[PDB]
C-alpha cells in the first residue's frame, strides 16, 4: 500500500484483447488492493490514426466498465497524463541525470564501435562498447564543432541485473551483459526507454503489469528507475510483473491481422461486456480450481496478480462463446431485453414487434443464443419485409405431404378463439398428431416453414402467437402452392 498500477498504450489501431487483458489485470489489482489505476497516453511517436485510436482505447475502457482514477478527462496529482504535453519534464529530468554523470553524451558512429569490435577480436553483434565514457571535454567539444549529434546514455551499474518477478520469479542478467543504453534520439527527443520510467518513476507506480514482450527492457528501466532514486526524482523501484503472452490458433502469438484479437469484433458479433470480462480474465489466471464463471466483482476480490501464471494462455472462442452465453443467460430479463433491442436496432436490425410482444420474444431468445447478434436470424421473420421461405424448406415440407398438413392446421386454426399458444398448440396437435396421425416433429415442420420461412425457429407455438392470428393465416394459406 498504496498500489499505483498504470496503464499506457500507444494509441495506434483498435484495441486488442491482448492489451485489453493487461488493462483488465491493472484494473482489478488496483481494486484488490484498495489501489489507483493510472491512464497514460504514450503519444510522444504520434501517427496518423492517433486520435482515432485514442478514441478507441477509451471506448473500450468504458464499454467493459474499466474507469481509471488518473489519467484523461479527469485529471491527477501527477499530470499531464498525455506523454506529449510533458516535453519539459524529460528535458528536465535528463538535464540532471547528465550533470549528477548518471548519464552522459556519446557521439560513436555504428561503424566507429563495430570497428573497435573488430579491433577487440570481439565479435561487432554485440552493443554499444560504453566508449564513450571516457571522452575528453576536448573531444566533445570538437565533436560538436564538427556538427555530430550526440544521445544521452545511461551509465549501467556493473553488477548482476536481476529483479523478483512477480509472475515469472526471479530473472538475472549476466554483470557486464546489457551496454549503457540511449535515452535519447540525434535529434534530443527522449525514446521509450527514458519517458516510461521517467513516468513511472514520477507518477509513483508501485507495481508495472505488462507483457512479457517487453521483459528484456526491465534491467535498463531498473537501472534508470535506480539512477532516479539517486537523483531525487523519485524514492523507491517499482515490482515488475510480466504477464504471459496470448496465443493464437498456431504456437505464435494471437495476431493483429486475425480477427479474433480485435475486442470491437467481439463486440460486434454480440458479446456483453460481462461475458468479455470473464473471459480475459482467464487469460492467465483462475480464480478458483472448482470454476471460472465469475463476474467482475467476484474477479475484483479474488485477483492478485502474483497468481498470474507464466505458462502462455491459448485464445478459445468456443470458450469465450460458452461464457457470454451463460453471461447472457444470468442477465435479468428486463435488462437483456433492452440489450437485445438496442443490439438490432443500432445494427439496422429492428424487429418489428411492439414493446410488449418483443419482450416475449427476448424471453425466448436469451437461452438460446451464444450472442446478442444470434437474434437477427431467428427473429426477422418477424419483419414482413424479412420473410422468405428458404429454398430447401419449401422443397422438403412444402410438397405432395404439405398439403394435407396445410389443410388440416388451416381447419384447425381458423376456430381458436383466443389466439395464444397453449390454443394454437391444442388445435394443431389434435388435427395433425392425433387427426392425421403423424410424428409431431413431421406435423409441425411444413407449418415452421409456412410461418418462419426456415426448417429452424424460435419455439413454434409462442412464434405464431407473437405473429398475430391474421399474418400466421396469410403465410399458411399462401405456403399451400
Amino acid at each position: 500500500e498504496t498500489v499505483r498500477v498504470r496503464f499506457c498504450p500507444s494509441p495506434t489501431g483498435t484495441p486488442h484483447v491482448g492489451l485489453v487483458r493487461t488493462a483488465l489485470f491493472n484494473w482489478a489489482y488496483a481494486r484488490h488492493t484498495g489501489g489507483t489505476f493510472v491512464f497514460r497516453i504514450e503519444d510522444t511517436d504520434a501517427q496518423r490514426d492517433s486520435e482515432e485510436s485514442y478514441l478507441a482505447l477509451l471506448d473500450a475502457l468504458r464499454w467493459l466498465g474499466l474507469d481509471w482514477d488518473e489519467g484523461p478527462e479527469v485529471g491527477g496529482p501527477y499530470g499531464p497524463y498525455r506523454q506529449s504535453q510533458r516535453a519539459e519534464i524529460y528535458r528536465d529530468v535528463l538535464a540532471r541525470l547528465l550533470a549528477a554523470g548518471e548519464a552522459y553524451h556519446a557521439f560513436s558512429t555504428p561503424e566507429e564501435v563495430e570497428a573497435r569490435h573488430v579491433a577487440a577480436g570481439r565479435n561487432p553483434k554485440l552493443g554499444y562498447d560504453n566508449f564513450d565514457r571516457h571522452l575528453t571535454d576536448a573531444q566533445r567539444a570538437a565533436y560538436l564543432a564538427e556538427g555530430r549529434q550526440p544521445v544521452v546514455r545511461l551509465r549501467m551499474p556493473d553488477d548482476d541485473l536481476a529483479w523478483n518477478d512477480l509472475v515469472r520469479g526471479p530473472v538475472t542478467f549476466a554483470a557486464g551483459s546489457v551496454p549503457d543504453f540511449a535515452l535519447t534520439r540525434a535529434s534530443g527527443d527522449p525514446l521509450y526507454t527514458l519517458v516510461n520510467p521517467c513516468d513511472d518513476a514520477l507518477m509513483k507506480i508501485t507495481h508495472v503489469l505488462r507483457g512479457e514482450d517487453l521483459l528484456p527492457s526491465t534491467p535498463r528501466q531498473l537501472a534508470l528507475h535506480q539512477a532516479l532514486i539517486r537523483i531525487g526524482v523519485a524514492e523507491r523501484i517499482p515490482k515488475f510483473a510480466h504477464l504471459p503472452t496470448v496465443l493464437g490458433e498456431g504456437t505464435k502469438k494471437l495476431s493483429k491481422r486475425d480477427p479474433q484479437s480485435n475486442l470491437f469484433a467481439h463486440r460486434d458479433r454480440g458479446f456483453i461486456p460481462e461475458g468479455l470480462l470473464n473471459y480475459l480474465a482467464l487469460l492467465g489466471w483462475s480464480i478458483a480450481d472448482d470454476h471460472d464463471l465469475f463476474g467482475l466483482d467476484e474477479m475484483v476480490a479474488a485477483f492478485d496478480v502474483a497468481d498470474v501464471n507464466s505458462s502462455p494462455a491459448r485464445f478459445d472462442q468456443k470458450k469465450a462463446d460458452a461464457l457470454n452465453a451463460e453471461h447472457i443467460r444470468m442477465l435479468d430479463v428486463g435488462d437483456f431485453t433492452v440489450r437485445l433491442r438496442d443490439h438490432l436496432d443500432t445494427h439496422g436490425h429492428h424487429i418489428a414487434l411492439d414493446e410488449a410482444a418483443f419482450a416475449a420474444a427476448a424471453e425466448l431468445m436469451q437461452t438460446r443464443i451464444v450472442v446478442l447478434g444470434d437474434a437477427w436470424e431467428l427473429l426477422k421473420f418477424f419483419n414482413d419485409d424479412q420473410y422468405v421461405i428458404d429454398p430447401k424448406a419449401a422443397a422438403k415440407e412444402l410438397g405432395p405431404d404439405g398439403a394435407a398438413v396445410l389443410d388440416a392446421a388451416l381447419a384447425a386454426l381458423t376456430s381458436v378463439t383466443d389466439w395464444t399458444a397453449p390454443l394454437i398448440e391444442a388445435a394443431l396437435k389434435d388435427a395433425l398428431i392425433e387427426g392425421l396421425a403423424l410424428k409431431p416433429r413431421k406435423a409441425f415442420s411444413p407449418i415452421r416453414v409456412a410461418a418462419t420461412g426456415t426448417t429452424v425457429s424460435p419455439p413454434l407455438f409462442e412464434s405464431l402467437e407473437l405473429l398475430g392470428r391474421d399474418r400466421s393465416m396469410q403465410r399458411l394459406r399462401a405456403a399451400r402452392q
